[PDB]
């Protein structure tokens, strides 16, 4: 609603609405439909196969309003308005079609040949978001009318399986309406308004939010199994690749504090390839999904070692010791975050 259509976009909008409805009234005929009084699916009949004047005025209103909303959404996402050339837009191309698959109306079959334009993937992704917004509008209309999602289609319960998120949406109807709207956008560019796609947002939020507030869960062995001396080994297999920390923790480790931030835990962050004790320092390489990290501690000379799929991880220098010297204290127990 906040979008104000400039006058050039307005008088282009009128005849692009005309162009789209006539595109539709031969796409139905090439699908094989035929003109008729009532909108019957089995009879293969619709009054809309004819010019907009004799076409039902309510369907004309729908077509014009959806074209206006399409252009308004394109402007609302920030698509740069494109002008090819005034005489290029004044020039109109006609490509004749066979009568059986040609519209009953007198409009030109192909104002623009779908071939001679190489459509840039930037505005192709723009057409993607346009389809997503259009289906959002449709679903909003259904909710306003009171329709709700139901796996089996039922009109009397107003239950529709189509009411689903766009990514989860049915592939067949998805590609159908989606290619209809891609060819509509293709036509509006080919007519002369070669709209320039806006910038692509490379930055991603990466979905760091979690259920509830807690960001990590710490798993550790019992405090009674603390080792005071000797050589010990355990393995940590990363089913997924991501934010994990594994190592040895003191029996006083706090569940709410991240491993290695404090002084009471020694951890290895393979996701950042970084060690953790009273802070973080670069250590080793990163793991992939399915990698196994071996944790080796020798409590006699107070050293810790780490392995990634067998090979011993090493510092920025050639040293293989993850941590050089630490007091035995009250022992260490295996831990993972
Ligand atoms: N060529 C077209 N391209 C896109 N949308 C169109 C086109 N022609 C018509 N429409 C829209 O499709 C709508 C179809 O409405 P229809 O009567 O089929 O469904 P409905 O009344 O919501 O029924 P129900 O959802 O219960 O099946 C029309 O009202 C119009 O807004
Ligand atoms: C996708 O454009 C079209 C193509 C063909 C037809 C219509 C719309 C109009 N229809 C009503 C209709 C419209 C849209 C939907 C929908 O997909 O939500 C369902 C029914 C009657 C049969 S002719």
């Amino acid at each position: 609603s906040q979008i104000v259509l400039p006058p050039h976009l307005e008088r282009i909008r009128e005849k692009l609405a005309e162009n789209i409805h006539e595109l539709w009234v031969m796409n139905k005929i090439e699908l094989g439909w035929q003109y008729g009084p009532v909108r019957d699916d089995n009879k293969r009949q619709h009054p809309c196969l004819v010019e907009f004047s004799k076409l039902p005025e309510q369907e004309r209103n729908y077509n014009l309003q959806m074209s206006l909303e399409t252009l308004k959404t394109l402007l609302a996402l920030g698509c740069h308005v494109g002008i090819s050339d005034e005489h290029a837009e004044d020039k109109v191309k006609k490509m004749k079609l066979p009568k059986n698959y040609q519209l009953t109306s007198g409009y030109k079959p192909a104002p623009m040949d779908l071939s001679f334009i190489k459509l840039t993937p930037s505005q192709e992704a723009m057409v993607d978001k346009l389809a997503e917004n259009a289906h959002n509008v449709w679903a909003r209309d259904r909710i306003r009318q009171g329709w709700t999602y139901g796996i089996q289609q039922d009109v009397k319960n107003r239950r529709n399986p189509r009411l689903v998120p766009y990514t989860l949406l049915d592939d067949r109807t998805k590609k159908s309406n989606k290619d209809s709207l891609r060819e509509a956008v293709r036509t509006l560019l080919g007519y002369g308004y070669n709209l320039e796609a806006p910038d692509q947002d490379h930055a991603a939020r990466a979905e760091v939010c979690s259920g509830t507030g807690e960001r990590f869960r710490i798993f550790r062995a019992e405090k009674t199994y603390a080792v005071k001396a000797g050589r010990w080994y355990f393995e940590f297999e990363t089913v997924t690749a991501g934010d994990m920390r594994v190592g040895w923790s003191r029996p006083g480790c706090q569940p709410d504090q991240e491993l290695g931030s404090d002084e009471r835990a020694f951890a290895f962050d393979g996701f950042k390839a970084q060690r953790w004790h009273q802070g973080n320092e670069h250590y080793g390489r990163s793991w992939q999904a399915g990698d196994v990290v071996g944790c080796m501690v020798d409590m006699n000379e107070h050293t810790m070692m780490f392995t990634l799929n067998g090979e011993i991880l090493l510092d920025d220098s050639g040293s293989e010791l993850a941590f050089k010297d630490f007091d035995v204290g009250d022992g260490f127990i295996p831990v993972c975050s």
